[PDB]
């Protein structure tokens, strides 16, 4: 089960983070982690198309190169906190599994600046609740958490040691794809 008193940073700036650029997941904190142990990648983009905040999501698996992709309408709870009904899509935009009422996630912006955030997301899949993961994001997909994101891991009464780094994961990513299913 997640967690849904996650605070969104006060004076959050949508307009920075919705920009339809790239962010990529550099650590993460997973609550219930799996009995098999699989070491992800994982970036995203959140823009607006067609007027809609939009925010399109990628994951690698660095050991088998398998890869998926999903696309999500947002929803704004209150700035800071959204709501998405995902899709998930082949890197064209080609459906595999529609939208489902069961199926969606849901995420806190807990800090960001223009070059950095901590997120707090909840799986949810077939109503069944998956569990809290904290991720740091960066915009450059090589820059360590710097003491502004860090003071926010800490703020949120988390230990920064027990995040996992995605650095040393040999991770590939398809931003082409990304930015380019924010219209799918
Ligand atoms: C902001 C980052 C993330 C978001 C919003 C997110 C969201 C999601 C969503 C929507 C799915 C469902 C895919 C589908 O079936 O269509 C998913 C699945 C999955 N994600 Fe992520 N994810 C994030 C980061 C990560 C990271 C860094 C890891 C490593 C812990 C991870 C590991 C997985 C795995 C293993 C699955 C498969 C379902 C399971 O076995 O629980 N994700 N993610
Ligand atoms: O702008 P910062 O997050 O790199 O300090
Ligand atoms: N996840």
């Amino acid at each position: 089960k997640c967690t849904k008193n996650a605070l969104a940073q006060t004076g959050f700036n949508k307009d920075k983070y919705f920009n339809g650029d790239v962010w990529y997941v550099t650590d993460y904190l997973d609550l219930e982690p799996d009995d098999v142990p699989k070491r992800y990648c994982a970036a995203l983009a959140a823009g607006t198309a067609s007027g809609k905040l939009k925010e399109a999501l990628y994951h690698y698996d660095p050991k088998t190169q398998d890869t998926f992709y999903d696309v999500s309408e947002l929803q704004e709870e209150s700035p800071g906190k959204y709501t998405a009904n995902f899709k998930k899509v082949e890197k064209n935009g080609n459906v595999k599994v529609d939208v489902t009422s069961g199926n969606y996630y849901t995420f806190t912006v807990m800090y960001a600046d223009d070059s950095s955030a901590l997120i707090h997301t909840c799986l949810h899949k077939g109503n069944k609740d998956l569990g809290d993961l904290y991720a740091v994001l960066n915009r450059n997909k090589d820059t360590n958490a710097g003491d502004k994101v860090k003071g926010a891991v800490t703020a949120a009464s988390l230990k920064f040691s027990d995040f996992i780094s995605t650095k040393d994961n040999k991770c590939e990513y398809d931003n082409v794809s990304l930015k380019s299913l924010l219209t799918k």
